[PDB]
């Protein structure tokens, strides 16, 4: 059942030829769930003249408010306070008696009436609580919302096809009236993966303004609505409706003669996706208590929160987040920040850095050497968890459960070929060792995008690195080159699939045309690609498992108070960086789950906490969704 | 210039199969002048640990030292201290004697011995070093960094197809080593631009492990050298050359009884570049003065300066960036950060803040209302770089010379539904709006990418925007996101050229395999393409025009700086705040020469000078090139 809406006439001489659109492809869960689907509607807009009086504007809305019902959930305190005053303004002017003299005394001028009559209204705005009041008064504030020439919208909802032929004509009767019918997107998950899902181009915009050239130099004309944002945009591709195309011929009369199908419609195709929208509406839960968990135990400057969760063995998505600008915890979401947005990421990345540290012959797997508080000719480094003294022994798995920063730095030394001594100078130039330790950390995701079907990725900031050691450090913490959740979860992902760094999708498969059936058949299947393995033995590959458990499971592990254990084991990695808002601190957390076979990894990124250590922990988030997908 | 290299053999059942390898492309500036060449070079590696020690591998350094000579930029200071057990009792017998009891009485280990010596060894003593001990160094560095079983490179030997011969004796003869002939980039015009031209992967490496699936999808074999980063990666296809391909039958005894060619092989395609590299070498130097012209007024840590030029069509004649430290002074290339890294701009931003504003007609084309320091609620805040005086009949081509806060301010609200009114609220969701300015942004190239042809283009920071208005005016100023000097210039040239936004490409033309020098027939041309023109009206866009030819000529800012010379240019600055390093401010700069039929564009971008006051001819950078191009 593809219906179509015409959209284009044009005539050259005898020829006409009539273009009509067709419905787009509907986008489903990984289980067939309905995200988005189509609707017919009929939009009837408002067209203000340059010279309409509001006396003419309320008797169109009074016959319009005859014609069809509104929802009177936008009118304003004010909306209300005025029209009182429109339509009782005897009433109105008894309560200003003395101001209607200082009106035309020379005294006050209208600006200060206004606002005073304003004030003197309460248990009257009740009487056009008349809700057939309230309807006109819904459709006129709509007619004053915009501009003297531009078609004011007043309502776009679900029309049926006779019914258009009923009303459309009496409604284009009323002066500024106009009815179209249009192609709109209805989403029955309501506001859950707006972001991600985006939007396709408006009637009234035919392909948006900056993307002319992208979509005429494949054949689009300029009137055709395309998807303009994320997946409507990303796979334009197949959900595009292919438009009916006809030439008619006329005799001079304007008889039609002749009539040939130019190209017939065709629906676009339905693409399912790898997300599961039950785990995604509880991860937005959980991901809100959590947030909130916090009872502003100080992080009301906290700004952003962020989760990523996968498949670790199929790169497929089930993952969103929330920006919560605190000075109120009134939040958007910020949805496609997993995977457009750059943070200081911390101590996550040191599973990347041993690999990188083993691939280039640095250390050796298994190796035990010692940290302590680190001497140079003015920088003292001390490890995050003393600072003083302690000299204590360590391997690389127990280097990670403790997230030390100072067996990072030995490593970074190791791969400089210059080892510390105390009191050494910090090497001057370090432009081949960080890029021996950036060509590792790109070999897990880390710092090179993670190729997931959605436009707008970053790879994160990458600043030159010659002779600045500081930040060569800092690099093998993680708090030099910014990350991205997503590349977070690439990375952790291929730890847990020994090795396999895997091009994660929420694209799942693409089908065909449908107006009725909950899928066609299959058209294509969309695959994690393979991207490399890293560049490792099978033994310095669990090693970095082995570490990532003991940081979680192990009591001296800083994991242990959030993941320490619960419905099924999470290997992972603490992240800790400081930075700038004033300074707050960055908080990461990364896992995985479960051990043995694993079936699902995340990531977790807190922006700017006012945080010291000693108290905070949001990987409560990731033990909360892991609790609930394993039950 | 000409020749191949052996690179694959393969036998089974009496038919080998030579694959020879074949010089990439060069690449060229706009004229014809050669940037990457190429060089036959041989390659000397030394591949022993099993056998050996150490004595002996400084014995064969040293044997090795005599035939060939090594540049000794590489030798570290760690390297020449460890290098010091040439000098025999003069580190143990003479500096270290209280630290040979304790070792003796077991108060001190060995490895607080190596800690202790390594401490005491200045660089005066490093001085004891010989010019040919730093030979032997240099050389032995790399064989000591040797993966025990695994060859490590030495030398890539300037040699003769017809030297190779005499020289290629050590088989291991020299016990280690091995050799090899290679083809290699080289580089007239040496470190200028390297960024940008790239690299071509290792003979070792093949396809970099990164880079798996993305060549392997492309019928490459693991062996292949490929183009790892920028141009190089970019022109790939058109840059590689067709292997030759041998075909032959042996016979058990080993003599070729048949033979066939399958490819003779074929340099790869020559890529000219619209870059001009007198134009390129000069900024760089008028880069270095004028921020070391700005190195005596505070800039302790400006950190980053970057510049971009190009006509509006043919894109990329200039691009040359800069980071340092401290002003310790260090300047390392950085290119690539015109196009790759996002900064906080400022004020340029409002020609397209104003263009939004006609666009949504919030703003008619010659629009009147005036500054004030105005307030809203909280109980406080106001605006426009002063708090008192009240400005008065300004245009809205007189609010550019200005840079005034205050009409992008007043703009904003207007477009936002709600004009001000003093003590006004937060509009409280701003979603709309910010959406409509966004876009509006977008039509000139801020916020999306330009489309350039190189890699790892970022289209800036984009945070929501929706009921935090602490950020939406803010963005109507520059200061809530992110773009980058490349974006910039897009946009200053979109404005140039009548309102047509233009992609940049570095790449200007394509010239097929030709087999001795010069370079072949044109292949394909790499035009600028019209990616779209603002919906802004013809007069609306002369406005801008007219906004900006009095702006760097009568701000009575930019006016100190553009001071009319050769200059018949006009323009806009960034005047615009940071904090973050602890407070410092960015600095920026766009505009465009011969205004009559403009040629050149340009962008600049200075980040934390510490400086806010009016002063900082920074600007001057611009005044300094547009005399060079038009004399």
């Amino acid at each position: 059942a593809q219906g179509s809406h015409y959209k284009q006439i044009i005539k050259n001489d005898e020829n006409i030829t009539v273009n009509e659109s067709v419905p787009r492809g509907r986008i489903l869960d990984r289980n067939g769930k309905v995200l988005v689907d189509n609707a017919s509607k009929m939009a009837i807009t408002y067209t203000r003249g340059r010279k309409t009086t509001q006396s003419e504007m309320l008797d169109t809305a009074e016959k319009l408010s005859k014609l069809i019902k509104m929802d009177t959930k936008k009118i304003t305190e004010r909306d209300k306070k005025d029209f009182w005053i429109q339509l009782h303004p005897k009433k109105a002017k008894a309560m200003m008696t003395k101001e209607q003299a200082m009106l035309a005394d020379g005294s006050i001028k209208q600006d200060q009436y206004d606002k005073q009559l304003l004030s003197k209204i309460r248990k009257s705005q009740l009487d056009e609580l008349s809700s057939k009041d309230l309807q006109v008064l819904a459709i006129f504030r709509e007619m004053n919302a915009g501009t003297v020439l531009d078609p004011q919208m007043i309502k776009n909802e679900d029309v049926s096809e006779k019914e258009y032929a009923a009303v459309s004509q009496q409604l284009s009767k009323l002066p500024g009236v106009n009815t179209s019918m249009d192609w709109d997107r209805k989403y029955p998950y309501g506001d859950t993966l707006r972001g991600i899902f985006g939007d396709v181009s408006t009637p009234a915009e035919g392909i948006p303004k900056e993307l002319t050239e992208h979509y005429l130099s494949k054949g689009y004309s300029r009137n055709d609505r395309v998807g303009k944002s994320y997946l409507e945009y990303q796979y334009e591709d197949v959900l595009r409706g292919k438009k009916k195309e006809m030439k008619y011929t006329t005799d001079k009369s304007g008889k039609v003669t002749s009539s040939e199908v130019l190209n017939p419609g065709a629906r676009g195709q339905d693409l399912k996706l790898t997300i599961d929208i039950d785990l995604q509406k509880e991860v937005e839960a959980l991901l809100d208590k959590q947030i909130k968990k916090l009872r502003s135990q100080g992080a009301k400057d906290m700004d952003n929160a962020m989760m990523v969760v996968q498949n670790p063995k199929n790169g497929d998505i089930l993952a969103l987040a929330g920006k919560q600008i605190n000075k109120s915890g009134k939040m958007t979401d910020y949805d496609i920040g997993t995977f457009t947005s750059q943070f200081a990421v911390g101590s996550s990345v040191k599973g990347g850095t041993l690999l990188a540290g083993y691939q280039n012959k640095a250390i050796k797997v298994g190796e035990t050497m010692v940290d302590e508080p680190l001497h140079f000719q003015g920088g003292l480094t001390k490890r995050s968890y003393f600072n003083k003294n302690g000299h204590v022994s360590i391997n690389d798995k127990q280097a990670l459960m403790h997230s030390s920063n100072v067996y990072m730095f030995k490593t970074a030394l190791k791969l400089a070929g210059d080892p510390y001594y105390s009191g050494m100078a910090l090497p001057s130039d370090i432009s081949s060792p960080a890029q021996k330790l950036r060509r590792g950390l790109n070999q897990v995701g880390l710092g090179v995008k993670t190729g997931i079907d959605l436009p707008n990725e970053t790879r994160g900031q990458i600043e030159p690195l010659t002779n600045n050691p500081g930040n060569y450090l800092d690099l093998s913490i993680g708090q030099y080159d910014t990350y991205t959740p997503l590349q977070l979860s690439q990375y952790v992902s291929t730890i847990a699939n020994d090795g396999y760094r895997i091009q994660p999708h929420i694209g799942l498969t693409i089908h065909e045309s449908t107006n009725k059936d909950e899928v066609g058949p299959l058209k294509k299947k969309i695959n994690g690609t393979v991207l490399n393995k890293v560049n490792n033995t099978e033994k310095e590959i669990k090693q970095i498992q082995e570490g990532f458990k003991m940081a979680f499971n192990d009591k001296d592990g800083t994991g242990y108070v959030s993941f320490k254990d619960t419905v099924v084991p999470t290997a992972g990695k603490t992240g800790t960086a400081e930075v700038f808002q004033e300074p707050r601190v960055n908080s990461t957390y990364i896992g995985y789950a479960p051990i043995d076979d694993p079936k699902l990894a995340f990531s977790i990124v807190y922006t700017n906490q006012p945080v010291p250590p000693p108290w905070l922990t949001g990987g409560d988030l990731g033990r909360d969704v892991i609790n609930y997908y394993f039950k």
